[PDB]
């Protein structure tokens, strides 16, 4: 998967994981719609990949905020993530 693509449809969760309210509908909405177009394990690696990328440019990156956006959204993992998450088993 593209990383600019995977960008645009997180880029709404910025504030919240910069330590602001939310997660707002606009982040959980992208949230689902990358949980819904990366489906293969090769899609979801590279969502992977690219996600954790993106978040390690971030200034002021809140983890715990992070953390927490796919529970407060309603999408249900298998699994907690973290900047470490090993993307060769999501
Ligand atoms: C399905 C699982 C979901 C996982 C949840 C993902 C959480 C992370 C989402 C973060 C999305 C926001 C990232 C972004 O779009 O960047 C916004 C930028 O303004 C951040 O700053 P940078 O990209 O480093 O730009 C450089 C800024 N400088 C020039 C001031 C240093
Ligand atoms: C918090 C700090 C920021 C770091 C950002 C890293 C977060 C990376 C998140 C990657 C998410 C991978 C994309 C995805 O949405 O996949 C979700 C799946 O892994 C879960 O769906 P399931 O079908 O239950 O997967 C289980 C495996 N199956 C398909 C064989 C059943």
């Amino acid at each position: 998967i593209d990383c600019g693509h995977v960008d645009s449809l997180v880029r709404p969760c910025l504030s919240y994981v910069q330590g602001g309210p939310g997660p707002s509908g606009q982040c959980c909405d992208g949230v689902k719609n990358l949980h819904n177009q990366a489906r293969s394990q090769s899609d979801r690696q590279s969502a992977c990949n690219c996600l954790k990328g993106i978040a390690r440019g971030i200034h002021n990156l809140n983890e715990d905020n992070a953390r927490s956006i796919p529970p407060k959204c309603g999408v249900n993992l298998p699994y907690t993530i973290s900047l470490n998450i090993d993307c060769s088993r999501v």
